[PDB]
């Protein structure tokens, strides 16, 4: 366990699964980041359909 | 503008900001997608707070 | 055998039953600690401790 | 977040856990901000390592 | 981090060894200042110089 643990890592300190980690996370029991900017994409469809007519 | 368009692309073409079109994704607005996984990791010291002693 | 083992994990490394491990956790011969409501974890550390040379 | 102001590669990567060679690319990619002091004196700034990590 | 550091703060800056700041001072590639017998003091400016972005 460095100071930033994998999903992985935690799992296998905590005697858990990594499915189990990823719930605490996503319940904030556990907090976690992400390392670096993401690849966002917009879906066309929903830009054309923010667009209303007058 | 392809089916899935950079937040710069949609910015360029909707007339807007690329920060307005961020908060029309954080508003439900517009619809976004990351591309792949990201690279998690959990706080190390939130692991040793979730161990609550008995 | 984890850092942190489920409660049968640590009743069979022993070689004894889970309700001897729970008794153990009670009268304070182990240490445990509670992730979630309905989840426990012994210490390895003091599943060591419990040992003594004969 | 008690690394050194100016971190060394390693230790960014001890304190990520993640690999050197990640820290490396990162750098490469812009994600991570570095200086170098001398010939091969390479050093991670402490403040892009903080906004490398956004939470989930 | 003053004006005028020591060879240690300096150091701690940097994260190098003192050996390592007193060398680069040596070299030219640090300005330092002598206060008196024993005191040596490195000049910010030359440190904030000595880091050159990649």
């Amino acid at each position: 366990m460095p100071p930033r643990a994998s999903i992985q890592q935690t799992a296998d300190y905590l005697g858990v699964s990594t499915k189990t980690v990823r719930n605490y996370i996503a319940a904030g029991k556990l907090k976690a980041v992400r390392l670096g900017p993401r690849l966002i994409r917009v879906e066309r469809d929903s830009v054309e359909a923010l667009m209303r007519p007058i």
